[PDB]
């Protein structure tokens, strides 16, 4: 690979289904999407579909979703000046019975660039703030 | 092993290597200069094994002791180290790739009940550096 990944996982305590509303739901994004503005998606949230996405201040953004599995994970593909950007979500359960979210970002590929690693640590910043959000709302 | 209470953050990048040559700057520790860029000191009691203790002392910080929790040739370990926000753990591992290539992944880890901003912060900032020490482990490794 190119590959480079960025995790972040929180463990909550809260239910794999009430977690998947906010994920499987687009309209509530704006709840822990730090910045979003506005976000649409040309259908059901399912494997496959394309949207549109926009933070404050910056150019509004396509997306396809890439691999939809109801009450565990989606995954999210956006074009970028440094190729496709792979965000994930996933929902972790475990032994103690809390849950835990890990998001992830990565660069599909790319030789090391010093400019792409930048890239991904300016977009995974905002990140653990994101998963702390969803956190207190499902605690809730 | 996460439950209530700890985050964790990863680290991945994918390198051409093969997991051997990977496994020997981990497995010795007068190597760990090579890839932990503030690193001043560092001991180990013994033989690279699970439950093996040891110190190391960072650029502008007391030593600090800390133990082998997990060791799997080649395939990861990990160190423990107490904090004022309890256990931090850091993890190393070594992911064998389906196009031959392998991957480094370095996470930290720590439990505070609480999820509070200075134990976000703690954490943030040990693993602040993570990527560039993965990144020279990488260019090493590529030669």
């Amino acid at each position: 690979r190119g590959s480079m990944k960025f995790s972040f996982e929180l463990a909550v305590n809260t239910k794999k289904e009430d977690a998947w509303t906010y994920y499987s739901q687009v309209n509530q994004w704006f709840v822990w999407e730090g910045d979003l503005e506005q976000i649409s998606l040309e259908g059901e949230f399912t494997t496959g579909q394309k949207g549109k996405m926009k933070m404050e201040d910056m150019p509004e953004l396509a997306f396809t979703l890439v691999e939809v599995r109801e009450n565990q994970c989606f995954s999210d593909l956006t074009a970028t000046p440094f190729g496709n950007v792979l965000f994930e979500h996933e929902i972790l359960e475990n032994p103690d019975g809390t849950i835990s979210l890990r998001h992830s970002v990565s660069l599909t590929d790319s030789d090391t660039t010093e400019e792409a690693l930048a890239f991904l640590k300016q977009i995974f910043a905002d990140v653990p703030e994101s998963v702390g959000k969803l956190k207190q709302i499902l605690e809730t």
